């Protein structure tokens, strides 16, 4: 009788041509985990809601995997869509990727050190940089990649002097504090 | 018989158009509760050398307020003076006079400044601004307010990061070694 | 039977149209006095070996002065040198040719501060400025002479507030530094 939280399912499509509505894999992938392991819901209703999340592209593989094989479990569709949409960078590819990664000519720069973070953690769960140097990559990737002004640049090339280096939290509050 | 030294008598007007020789009425009223409080003479000389340092508007406030009361004590005189003339600030007009206070367009930034904490001691006094944030609010106002750029910025930014702000005699120090 | 590692003899002329090939009269002296007191051989030998470093004008400086003594050592051909040659400043002028001496219109300013040094020793043997100063004038003739901005502007200008000043080296690697 009361209102009800109502919550949204991740959508997602593996079209590069994305809507504003639809999630990069590695996230979905995280949400179709648990209806496979998690759910205790028997495995036709896992297919179905499994299926429900999906749009485009990303439906027409879970049809032709289903229907090549009707007594496929869904830990092994999972594996089909690891398989086609899951990302197959190298160790050589990652750190290209993440060193190439400059601001766009939009950004803000704290939304550049932001996005630039996640590559670092791409990078490293590929062991493509060792963590103990990941504070290093960072400040010299931003140094490098962002449109900095001068009073900004004075503060990061102390902290790069200073002896211990920023974490990502503090490197932000620095950056943020010179985006007005 | 041997030379002499005349110290110049602290002139006051009262107007707009004040003249090079004319000090503001918060100086000329400590020199005139010094003639109505300290000097040994009777009411009638203090009221003359009250007097003779009055020109102009305020000579002619003088006259009224005597020629409406002869009766009146010197003291009572600088009441009518504090009245008409004496600074009519509210506490949310002292902190926006003092905010508004920008670099003038032919002012060195180290004159700035100086004039700049003469404003913080009139909204100190009327309880406006807290003791406790006065160092704040002068880096604030002075790196909001003031003409300055890049090498200069960087050590006021430093120093606002530093821990122990600075004194006012220190932040002109640092201003002045920049005016170069 | 062997290869053989000879070395290059130190060429000297003294003209103004220097070759690239010739060496300045303090470095070629440093050589002539080796073959002076330090080589074994008698002085007929000495002379010729002093000789056959020589080229153009100071050669003929060398003939000059052995024909109007041909009695005359290797040690007083080399004091003939020192007065023709061997720079005649004083305490004025070796201030000034160092307080004088920016940067050049086709220097990088990690070769100008390199250059100063040797201008800095050149005026310190002069006793022209004293020993415990030297790390002040060199911060602040590089501030003054050198041309510069930004970033390297602000870590000099740190370094002369940040009390013990920097050796040479340690300037050297703070201007290389932001050389790049």
């Amino acid at each position: 009788l009361l209102p009800v939280k109502y919550c949204k399912m991740r959508i997602f499509s593996g079209s590069t041509a994305a809507a504003p509505e639809e999630e990069p894999f590695e996230v979905w992938l995280e949400q179709a985990t648990e209806i496979a392991k998690e759910w205790p819901i028997p495995e036709a209703e896992k297919k179905r809601w499994v299926a429900e999340s999906l749009r485009g592209p990303a439906l027409d593989l879970m049809h032709i995997v289903q229907a090549d094989n009707p007594s496929i479990s869904v830990g092994e569709c999972l594996e089909a869509f690891k398989q086609v949409f899951g990302s197959t960078e190298s160790r050589r590819t990652s750190q290209v990727k993440y060193l190439r990664t400059y601001q766009q000519e939009g950004e803000k720069i704290s939304a550049y050190v932001l996005r630039l973070e996640t590559l670092l953690r791409r990078a490293v769960e590929k062991r493509a940089i060792p963590r103990n140097i990941a504070d290093q990559v960072r400040l010299e990737q931003v140094m490098a990649g962002a449109n900095l002004g001068n009073v900004l640049w004075c503060r990061l090339q102390e902290l790069k002097d200073q002896g211990p280096l920023p974490t990502f939290l503090q490197l932000m509050k620095v950056i943020r504090e010179e985006e007005e």
